[PDB]
């Protein structure tokens, strides 16, 4: 519909490769995309309320059940369901936690990223869209978020055998998250 932009593209060393795209996020066509929620797997905000639009009411019932099967989403701990009505295969549930004044806040969100990169290798998914996390609700400062986000990217291929995730998308809508992930980008290797 909209379209995209990419603004900017990097190879990880062992060729995974990042992008920072502007566009919708839920018209990505990819393999996974990420909902950043809580521990009751909300669709809300600007993110999750356009994934749950895109998604449709199907994608209520599968996450009421699997709160019936797995209970709470903690902190730091991701789930996966379909996408129903996306043109992508599965959404990624990640419960980031907030930010606080505590180095912890970095430490906790390094971790939720490195467990949906996990979470999102036992489907052999191949390509993944991420929006900006952390930022918004979570309240991270968005050069903080980024940072820590890419990091974690980056040092998550270096901590494993192989993996199946090919790219990386980082589907931001507005510039100065744009900015951020440009910037970032060219310290993360």
């Amino acid at each position: 519909f909209q379209g995209f932009t990419i603004l900017s593209k990097k190879t990880l060393h062992l060729g995974q490769t990042l992008y920072v795209v502007n566009g919708d996020l839920t018209e990505v066509r990819c393999d996974a995309v990420v909902h950043p929620t809580n521990g009751t797997m909300s669709f809300a905000g600007q993110v999750g309320g356009a994934i749950r639009a895109a998604a449709g009411a199907g994608v209520d019932a599968e996450v009421n059940s699997y709160m019936s099967e797995h209970s709470q989403l903690q902190v730091t701990k991701a789930a996966i369901t379909s996408g129903h009505n996306l043109p992508s295969k599965w959404i990624v549930h990640v419960h980031s936690p907030n930010y606080s004044n505590a180095a912890t806040a970095t430490d906790a969100l390094t971790q939720t990223i490195r467990n949906a990169l996990t979470l999102a290798d036992t489907k052999s998914i191949k390509t993944i869209a991420f929006p900006s996390i952390g930022s918004g609700n979570n309240h991270f400062p968005k050069h903080i978020a980024a940072q820590t986000i890419l990091q974690a990217i980056s040092a998550y291929f270096m901590s494993i055998m192989s993996s199946s995730i090919k790219e990386v998308y980082f589907v931001l809508f507005d510039q100065e998250s744009i900015n951020v992930y440009n910037a970032e980008l060219i310290n993360t290797n």
